[PDB]
């Protein structure tokens, strides 16, 4: 064995042609050893003697890709001080670019004996842990330009890697549920058919199946439990896990880009799968516990603003570095187009408060590689002062939780005031105008992975997560949902016509709103989870997508509605409306036909709207200063539980181009052409859009 | 004119091929405009309407390099709230790649009327201000190999651009004092002959001549008062200022890099040339004053932890972005090999205290472009708790001012210096071992740009800065210097021999000490500033270097040859610290008596003589390929006594390789062989080195 001192950069194992340079960090490690696993277990351990700025490194010539390796950190095991170092635990490389194997859940991976979490577990973690793998970084991106799709053209399709394709009757069994199947021409074509411009891939950072989930029959399905912020999840890899999963992902990206679809993956930097103090010792708890994790006062115990065991120290540089070194890795090495942060408020907690001047934001705001990709956030967490919708720095885009809630309530029949829903159509002027942002700062969505799918949104009052093994105690207890007549599947055509048409209203409201809509995967086919509103553990047919007449008219409804937003730049505006000076650009009307005053705006019980969107008055430039022209539209909302009669504003004509009411799809089909003062009766819980050419 | 919305990245005027894209930041600007200057002083104004996260921008097709431009920001003038925006002033671009012309000091560039600080100046600053210029970023750096000289090989040579070459009887008059003159083969030849491996360039960031200094007959010479952290100082350019200066500096880097010399820029990010209030509104004060500068708890006034007017807000990311956008720019666009930071404690002041976890340090530690270039700091600033020698994060290097003070005290004969002298030779084990650093974290230096030059350090007891006009009140008041028998130029052969040989002791101790040495420019020819110890404003014979035409060349071949002995022998540049004890002896301290010292005779009050044995076979360090570093064993003999002490050699034979005392110069001239037990009368204030393998 030949060991050269190597270099401290870049962190992790990098293959310099001849051999591999390993660089691991621990500022509280007396000794660190690099273990070279063989095909028969059997470490070949090497001490990384060279410590430079607390990074221990060496260059081992002859070591090549596919080499299974890990670290053994000889340090003090003193939970009283917060150090849980253990040289009996084969730690992963946090910067591992490909991790092989799965966690063999037992007494050996934990670092404490199963009865005394105060003591030391001198059991070898090697045969039961994940192994980091050396990776040959070569990949030939040919013509691979990043499709820098402008923000006001985006249609984000939230989809899971395994759930999108496992039930596709078009891919071989080998590709069903993996990255390569996501790159099949039958799947990319379907998103092309749907019109989406950015694929939001639920976490692909390799995660661990929770021990509590595994010793219950279930497994971690969503994967918001990552351990390697640099390695694709080896379970979504058909080509193998010895560094071939990073090949699948890179090729699945270039195949998506070859059709013009952006890859915005889901990142979970707020917590690790090592969980709380009762979790395993896999990667970081064994490297340097107090410099990676937000230790609670009384270091033994962890603070957790994510509700999932632990949280990361967002003030230590060695964590911020690891997060950006990850974010840049997926932009430059994996060619990812954007990021969506789960529980993004946790990243802003520099000390305890949600600091929008925290080093995380300042870091992301300045770095050229990361500040240019689409930065999307779930702008809250489960800690004190967590709800931060409308507070992130202006360089960010937020999941508009105030959109999903204040629109779910509208078609729910709630007396949620019109002005609440009205600003959400305008693109949350209240939330994002004063911060210095644009309507494109609101990632509008009605459904997502959390809560009900779009069909279960109109099929269930409350959750049915008894299958999750937690006794219906997990997930949202109330989703602002309405079962439309009967909770669950019903043969009655009365509610069936209602539900599938309520589905139409949510899709029409979503594509007619301002900002950036997002669709959970399967809502084109009326995907259903049986009332399970928290499917993080259902890695089964509950959360797969059922592909192959009612599930095709709703599909061609969605396809043709996204076409309307694409064709017409009014529903995707680059600035806010103002409605009045002291040709208006937006006019609000009563179904009676007369303009709305301030009293009837704050009217207590009101459910009907008629919004005029001017097409001549998009006070915005095009790419080359061109004036953006469009047809004028006339949106007629009616959340009333009774048929309401809508009057249009006299002498000139109109063209109804949208109507939720008929079970054949009005975006798909054609419309009767209405006139100015025309009496037009509109069904209860319906929508209608006109068009003046 | 044709004005496209364009991009918000990158900040500044970036040329693309068709035209230029301009992007300026202001979160406190109701309107920003882009003034395009012609050669007849006329403006072509363009509103940069398209704000994007407070960065206003437009793409102007047809605008090409050499286009002088500026910004005018319409905003509320309200120092009571912290705003000093004034459209009357033509603001520079902080991301200026090239700034042309100089500041025409008048009553125009102040932003306030000269008699009322809280009023508003409405005088057009355009004809009196500096002009940012669009640059064509093309350069064909050919085979540029960044000479990634190791840290245990570095020899930093602090040299000014104008001082190094203005008096060279080799360069053309046009090249003297400019960037290209620095790249002349006669200059890079002298740097080669010397042994330097890195050129510390005193600030090349474009600074402003202080009005206090222009209207007093002087000028800002050192240049630690800068406005453009992206433009090279135009007054060091013999090729022009319309962007032509960036061409000089780039070619001045490839010329040095061709001869294997690193350009380690000196940067001043703590303060700006706009100073406090009562100062000019040039670049940032008019753009967004409150989010760039550390305002006081009276936003009208400016917090000043540098004693030079103002200080920057190292928490607002728009500043942090600018500092890294700048630091990255010089690395990946100007091919600069490292940065030396001015008053680098100010960069750590996130709110008031000198923070270890300052967002700046977290930012620099992580960025791959900047964390890899040589990061060196002067670790203090004039604020509370500013003295931070040995407190910067372990990735950093520091001017070890304690080395300077201790070695000056020893050769002064200060009372109890031998103890400390020993840890400053060991490489400041007290200041750097516990931090997790190496001896190379101590940039050892006796003289620098500040204080005395090496000749004045042994010729003057106190400053003679009457040239600076402040009545001998500026600069260090006691520099811990000794005049060696007469203050100023003397004819005495006694003092002259004492001084020139005292020069031989600072140079021998500096090159013999652990860590990276540092020589200020000119000390090879015995450079003299006449007793002026603060030459920030002397742009004249006082600080320019005299090139030699016997004593000024004998000292030169002493210096050049001692860099040889540090090169030829890895003991003096050890990669680790000494320990000297098992429980191989790699260091041994002996008394001139010839016996090993004890703890009582280590803290002996009256001691001025030392004999250190440096083991050459016991270099417990691996080489690039794991080679065992071998060397001859060296024996150093220090005598800071005022009289001739008799030194005894321990243990065979030894060879006198260095002797400060004889004026023939005995770094290069060989010495006799000492027995190994025999006494040797060593002269007072002399130093000797023995060699034996
Ligand atoms: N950033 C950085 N700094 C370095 C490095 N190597 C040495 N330093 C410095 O070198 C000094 C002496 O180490 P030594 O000659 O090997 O003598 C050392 C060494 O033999 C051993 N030691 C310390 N750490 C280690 C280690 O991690 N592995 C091994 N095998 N020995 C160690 O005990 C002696 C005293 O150790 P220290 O208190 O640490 O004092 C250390 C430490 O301050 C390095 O690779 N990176
Ligand atoms: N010539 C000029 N006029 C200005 C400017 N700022 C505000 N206004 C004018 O005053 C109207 C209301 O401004 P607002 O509060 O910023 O409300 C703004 C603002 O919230 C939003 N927004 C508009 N433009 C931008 C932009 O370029 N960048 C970002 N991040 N947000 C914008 O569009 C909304 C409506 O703007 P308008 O339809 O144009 O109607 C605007 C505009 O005519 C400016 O910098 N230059």
């Amino acid at each position: 064995m030949q060991v050269w001192p190597g270099q401290a950069y870049p962190l992790g194992a990098t293959y310099d042609g001849a051999g591999t340079n390993f660089a691991v960090f621990s500022e509280a490690a007396h000794r660190i050893e690099l273990c070279l696993l063989h095909d028969d277990g059997s470490e070949t351990a090497v001490e990384l003697r060279e410590t430079d700025a607390f990074v221990r490194h060496a260059y081992l010539p002859g070591v090549m890709p596919g080499q299974r390796y890990g670290f053994r950190v000889h340090g003090p095991y003193a939970p009283e001080r917060g150090l849980r170092c253990n040289a009996a635990k084969l730690l992963l490389d946090p910067y591992a670019r490909a991790v092989s194997g799965r966690v063999r859940w037992g007494e050996a991976v934990y670092g404490y004996p199963f009865g005394r979490p105060d003591a030391r577990n001198d059991l070898d973690s090697a045969p039961d842990t994940m192994t980091s793998v050396v990776v040959n970084p070569y990949f030939d991106w040919g013509d691979d330009r990043r499709p820098r799709t402008e923000y006001h053209h985006t249609v984000i399709y939230e989809a899971h890697v395994k759930g999108l394709t496992m039930l596709h009757p078009d891919l071989p069994e080998e590709l069903r549920g993996t990255y390569a199947g996501l790159a099949h021409p039958s799947v990319i074509g379907h998103l092309r058919e749907l019109g989406v411009t950015a694929l939001e891939l639920m976490p692909v950072h390799q995660f661990v199946n929770d021990h509590r989930l595994v010793d219950a029959g279930l497994s971690n399905y969503w994967g918001y439990n990552t351990i390697g912020f640099f390695a694709p999840h080896n379970a979504y890899a058909s080509w193998g896990d010895r560094g071939q999963q990073v090949l699948e992902f890179k090729s699945a990206v270039r195949a998506l880009h070859q059709a013009g679809i952006e890859v915005i993956l889901d990142v979970v930097y707020n917590h690790t799968a090592e969980g709380n103090h009762l979790g395993p010792t896999l990667s970081m708890r064994g490297l340097d516990n107090p410099s990676y994790y937000r230790l609670a006062d009384d270091p033994r115990y962890y603070m957790d603003t994510t509700g999932t065991g632990n949280s990361l120290l967002m003030r230590s540089p060695h964590v911020l570095q690891l997060i950006m070194d990850s974010l840049r890795y997926w932009v430059t090495e994996m060619h990812v187009d954007g990021f969506r942060f789960d529980l993004a408020a946790t990243l802003a907690r520099q000390f305890h408060e949600v600091d929008r001047l925290s080093s995380f934001f300042d870091l992301v705001q300045q770095d050229p590689v990361v500040s240019q990709v689409k930065l999307i956030a779930e702008p809250w967490d489960v800690g004190e002062g967590g709800y931060q919708v409308g507070n992130f720095p202006p360089l960010w885009t937020e999941w508009n939780g105030k959109y999903r809630d204040c629109v779910r309530d509208l078609w729910r029949g709630e007396p949620r005031t019109l002005a609440e829903f009205a600003s959400r159509l305008t693109g949350s002027s209240d939330l994002y105008q004063d911060d210095g942002r644009r309507p494109l700062a609101s990632v509008n969505f009605v459904t997502c992975h959390d809560g009900f799918t779009l069909r279960d949104l109109v099929s269930y009052n409350e959750k049915r997560n008894e299958a999750n093994g937690e006794g219906n105690r997990d997930g949202e207890n109330y989703n602002r949902s309405w079962n439309c007549g009967e909770e669950g599947e019903t043969e009655d055509v009365g509610i069936t016509e209602l539900r599938a048409r309520q589905m139409r209203n949510f899709l029409a409201t979503l594509m007619l709103s301002q900002g950036v809509p997002m669709l959970s995967h399967g809502d084109e086919f009326g995907r259903t989870q049986g009332g399970n509103n928290n499917a993080y553990c259902q890695d089964n047919e509950v959360s797969w997508v059922r592909w192959p007449e009612a599930e095709a008219t709703l599909l061609r409804f969605t396809r043709s509605m996204v076409r309307l937003r694409r064709e017409h730049p009014v529903f995707r505006r680059r600035r806010f409306f103002h409605g009045r000076p002291v040709l208006t650009d937006i006019a609000w009307f009563t179904p009676e036909g007369e303009e709305m005053t301030s009293r009837d705006w704050q009217a207590a019980h009101a459910q009907a709207l008629t919004v005029f969107l001017n097409g001549n008055a998009i006070s915005e430039p095009g790419t080359q200063g061109e004036r953006i022209a469009d047809d004028s539209f006339l949106l007629m909302f009616n959340a009333s539980a009774k048929e309401l009669e809508f009057v249009v504003p006299h002498g000139r004509y109109w063209r109804m181009v949208v109507d939720t009411s008929d079970p054949e799809g009005m975006p798909p089909q054609q419309g009767p052409e209405l006139a100015g003062g025309e009496r037009v009766t509109l069904a209860p819980l319906s929508l209608t859009v006109l068009r003046r050419p």
